[PDB]
């Protein structure tokens, strides 16, 4: 690792909230971040997910 940062920590101030859906755009990956709940939304698959900083991946929030 070290030298080949592919997926690093997401700043949602890097995001563009958007008014008319009330969700933050993610451009970073392609996702809609929840202003309340602090979460990804999916908008293909409908599902919710989490930033883990030590997979470097997002992972479901819905644990189940």
């Amino acid at each position: 690792g070290a030298m080949g940062t592919k997926y690093a920590v997401p700043d949602t101030s890097t995001y563009q909230y958007d008014e008319s859906s009330g969700y933050y755009y993610d451009p970073t990956t392609g996702l809609y971040y929840d202003p309340n709940s602090q979460y990804y939304y999916n908008s293909l698959t409908q599902q919710y997910l989490y930033w883990d900083g030590e997979k470097e991946t997002y992972v479901p929030a819905a644990e189940s």
